[PDB]
């Protein structure tokens, strides 16, 4: 019951009791949160609520301290203080901000603004809270008990009347009953055990409710810059395949933290592995929220660092398949490839953190509390995709907020920029160079001539929400017949439904933009399906045309994003 004020560190007894996440709050903060907020329960050893018998007011604005217990109006003795009296809440040792973080619903994007504008210390309350919130809203949704299993890859399902129903896609992760997590796409529906199991009839699916712990460490330790390379030692032999990243190297070894931003194809793998070859003796804990993103800098490690200094760490609790090259949750080995949410407890001499962008504030806080290092390296690209907010349906989420590093990079620059993308056409470089690198990223191919545009808006029927443009796969269908060469190519739509459509008329393998992050395919066929600000997010549509190394072919619904596409235009 003793604790320190989550505004300005001073010792109190008091915490918020109406707070979900009970902060210590001090006296003259205790007061400011009360007095303009709904929240008037006030803990402390014992709660402040009346201590007459039967009396059930808790609001601290109406009650008293007589002698040693607290009482209302009604029950208070002749010689009694008000709790809350002069600017403060009598407790022991004797928030604007704060209170739009601890009262907000999380729904608006206003409330992500702030919650990477505030303080340091409200970054951690905010992520604490925004995902206890995002947590206790699983609980708010309908059971699916099996009615029948026609195969397996496919079943039929039951839903429980009175509370919604999910969405079902691969972002929704269900669990089984423990027969292991459970998810689904587009009355036969496609199952996707994480554990092969004969799926029961009666087996009934809830979704991965996990309790929040509380944050400790900042979002980003302070900033420290040196005069010489500080606790690493570089090498005077480096591969001339390095040395374009050496002054950045040697920048990453003379500040505390770096951020690297990485517009698509710059060379972020190749920029965090050559880091280990130029710091040859360094531990590096290499780490990123998804397993796919630790897959590829595994990949990366296997070409040019020695297998037997590398371990894969793997969570018990497996969700999907992953990189089965290295040992396996060897903590100790010179390179540790691990996500966020697996990191075991440690010290290394850089961190690198890859796809910064889809870190949240809670994962930024999640790797300085586990991981001591000399230096932390943040790559990834605001200009890329954030992760998802469950919880937020209104207003757009700009880069810089979508957590602490991003925000550095929007406002004073990053510390270091790969500007010569070298995945990607021209044609593909010069859109998006211009769209969001502010004309910054130059193309190393020369123009593919096979990068093409066509303005057909098509019909969008919707399957619940996810959209569905049929006339839009008809036409790639057409372009398919006289373009054989694209007979490889993956289909990329902002939307599931659009990709399991795509997936049976057009037999293409399917992505979603968001899934699609991170890949690089030699031919794309894109439908925009919809002109919503999901399918119209220049971020999106960025990663979307950023992954072809040799061809594009976008179908487009949006104006404005179709003239901007340096493409050649087709007919129909
Ligand atoms: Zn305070
Ligand atoms: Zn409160
Ligand atoms: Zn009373």
């Amino acid at each position: 019951a003793v604790g320190a004020c989550v505004l300005c560190n001073s010792q109190t007894s008091l915490r918020c009791g109406a707070c979900i996440r009970r902060p210590f709050l001090c006296c003259k903060c205790c007061y400011d949160h009360v007095i303009s907020t709904s929240h008037k329960l006030v803990l402390s050893v014992n709660p402040y609520v009346c201590n007459a018998p039967g009396c059930d007011v808790t609001d601290v604005t109406q009650l008293y301290l007589g002698g040693m217990s607290y009482y209302c109006k009604s029950h208070k003795p002749p010689i009694s203080f008000p709790l809350c009296a002069n600017g403060q809440v009598f407790g022991l040792y004797k928030v604007t901000d704060f209170n739009a973080i601890a009262t907000c619903d999380w729904t608006n994007a206003g409330d992500y603004i702030l919650a990477n504008t505030c303080t340091e210390r409200l970054k951690l309350f905010a992520a604490e809270t925004l995902k206890a919130t995002e947590e206790t809203f699983k609980l708010s949704y309908g059971i699916a008990t099996v009615r029948e299993v026609l195969s397996d890859r496919e079943l039929h399902l039951s839903w429980e009347v009175g509370k919604p129903r999910p969405p079902l896609n691969r972002n929704y992760v269900f669990t089984g009953y423990q027969i292991g997590e459970y998810t689904f796409e587009k009355d036969a529906v496609v199952y996707r055990g994480t554990t092969t199991y004969k799926l029961n009839v009666g087996d009934y699916f809830v979704l991965t409710s996990h309790t929040v712990m509380p944050l400790s460490a900042p979002t980003l330790v302070p900033q420290e810059h040196y005069v010489r390379i500080t606790g690493l030692y570089p090498t005077l032999n480096i591969s001339d395949e390095f040395s374009s990243n050496v002054a950045n190297y040697q920048k990453v070894g003379m500040q505390k933290y770096s951020t690297l931003q990485g517009p698509p194809g710059t060379g972020k793998s190749h920029f965090a592995i050559g880091l280990a070859l130029y710091y040859p003796s360094a531990r590096i804990v290499y780490t990123a929220c998804s397993h796919a993103a630790v897959d590829a800098l595994c990949e990366k490690a296997l070409k040019y660092l020695p297998i037997d200094k590398c371990s894969r760490i793997i969570p018990a609790r497996a969700r999907v398949e992953c990189f089965d090259k290295f040992k396996v949750n060897s903590t100790l080995e010179q390179y540790v490839f691990c996500t966020v949410n697996a990191l075991p407890e440690t010290t290394a001499d850089i961190v690198v953190f890859d796809e910064i962008s889809m870190a949240t504030n809670y994962d930024l806080s999640v790797v300085n509390a586990r991981l001591r290092a000399k230096h932390y390296v943040y790559i990834g690209d605001p200009a890329q995709l954030p992760a998802p907010r469950t919880l937020l349906t209104k207003g757009t989420l700009e880069p810089e907020y979508f957590n602490s590093v991003c925000r550095l990079m929007k406002t004073i620059g990053p510390d270091m920029f790969l500007g010569t993308c070298r995945r990607c056409p021209a044609e593909i470089v010069d859109t998006v160079s211009a769209l969001v690198y502010d004309n910054k990223l130059k193309a190393h191919k020369d123009k593919s001539a096979q990068c093409f545009k066509m303005f057909y808006k098509g019909v969008i029927t919707h399957d619940v929400s996810s959209a569905i443009n049929r006339p839009q796969i008809g036409v790639v269908r057409e372009f398919l017949t006289r373009n054989p060469a694209w007979r490889k190519a993956v289909f990329i739509s902002p939307y599931n439904s659009q990709n399991a459509v795509a997936s049976k008329i057009l037999g293409l393998p399917t992505q979603t933009v968001d899934s699609s992050q991170g890949s690089e395919y030699d031919y794309v066929i894109f439908t925009q399906t919809t002109e919503t600000a999901h399918s119209c997010n220049v971020n999106r549509f960025n990663v979307a045309i950023t992954r072809a190394k040799v061809g594009i072919l976008c179908i487009m619904s949006d104006r404005d994003l179709y003239d901007k596409l340096q493409f050649t235009s087709l007919e129909i």
